[PDB]
């Protein structure tokens, strides 16, 4: 499953990707951020209904200096003061949140439409793929409406959310290892449910995969 | 006229549309007053709307909570993190500063994006503050979370004519919390929603669609 898997996210594809029972419970539409297209777009805000993520493999992170947002807010608190009392210290460490900063590329407007968001990750995604970690500062500014993920060093030996399951699947795919991710939303006002998300995926002619076989596969 | 309309409207907990300028962002956003928010209200904008789900707040009511700018938090935390200074955005397009803020969710929430988390955060968010609790954010709420706050402006329209001070300026001449959650329309051709697409959205069913210049004047 997971080999038919890389060979539709190889292909530009959405695939659905299911974390676990005991986690969020929840399926993600997923591509490989090299090949995002505003239709992807338009599809994850339809279909699937929430944040449009863009995960980033440790190493990238790494090279282009972009940290947790957590560590951003905590050593801020000592001017604001606020970000203090709103730590995050109730979060079960399984939990603990892979967001970093926001982005939107220099050349897009209001940052938000389908060809601004899937510009901003397809380029992002050039730059990363072209090795030219020093225009980040160049062509991209902070705050804006991509948000960014953080893979955990070790990828999905440590930590394992989408964040990690996805990029995992990009690296072993041979793809840049970032994927651009949105949680299904359901009509009941909850995620929706992995036979809805399964359900939806025979529909379209979309894989389907649980975040176990990925885990598995990749270890 | 069209403005009482609107007000009315929103003291009812319906949706109203306003357009900021064919000079400025060019877009349309659904607009709610956060105090009534339902879950009904959240699914109605991701699948109708699409942009991000915002809530913009009142300067003071900010300013009571200490929740300042998110450019101020990267300027700060620069210190730290080097990457933050190169994305300095200092060439938004079409106004002087962004609106972006923190980004929260209420401590009771599982995964926070889902229709009753955010509806749930957000009308916490507007009960807290109009109890005058503000001693209570942190107990309620944490960073990051998946409702991304805007800060609106000192003086509203007066010194900034975004949709973020235009609506907030609408619920406060409507005697309500000064608080109000909008997300920006988008078109399927991957460009925002034109104007005439969302004014055959507003009549289709039967919203009120106001125009900035219109709250700004009446402000
Ligand atoms: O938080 C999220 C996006 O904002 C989603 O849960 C997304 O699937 C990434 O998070 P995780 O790695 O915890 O699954
Ligand atoms: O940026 C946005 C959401 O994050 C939207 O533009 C929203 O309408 C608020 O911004 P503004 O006050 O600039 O219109
Ligand atoms: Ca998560
Ligand atoms: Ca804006
Ligand atoms: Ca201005
Ligand atoms: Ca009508
Ligand atoms: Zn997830
Ligand atoms: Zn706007
Ligand atoms: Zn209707």
């Amino acid at each position: 499953n997971v080999e038919k898997a890389i060979e539709a996210l190889k292909k530009g594809e959405i695939i659905l990707v299911y974390d676990s029972d005991e986690r969020e419970g929840e399926t993600d539409m997923v591509v490989a951020s090299q090949f995002i297209t505003p239709e992807h777009i338009r599809i994850m805000r339809k279909d699937a209904g929430g944040l449009i993520c863009t995960a980033l493999h440790p190493d990238i992170c790494n090279k282009l200096g972009i940290p947790f947002m957590v560590d951003i807010l905590e050593f801020a608190s000592q001017k604001f003061k606020v970000l203090r009392e709103l730590y995050p210290n109730d979060i079960p460490y399984d939990e603990k949140s892979s967001f970093s900063i926001t982005i939107n590329h220099r050349k897009t407007f209001t940052g938000i439409t389908d060809n601004d968001r899937a510009f901003t990750i397809k380029k992002l995604a050039e730059l990363v793929k072209e090795g030219r970690f020093n225009d980040f500062g160049k062509e991209f500014r902070s705050p804006g409406s991509v948000t960014l993920l953080r893979a955990a060093e070790g990828l999905v030996k440590n930590r394992q959310g989408h964040t990690e399951m996805t990029v995992a699947l990009a690296e072993l795919a041979n793809l840049v290892p970032i994927t651009t991710i949105c949680e299904m939303m359901g009509d009941d006002g909850n995620a929706m449910s992995k036979n809805e998300t399964k359900r939806y995926a025979e529909k379209h002619n979309l894989i389907y995969l649980s975040g176990e076989e990925i885990i598995n596969y990749y270890l």
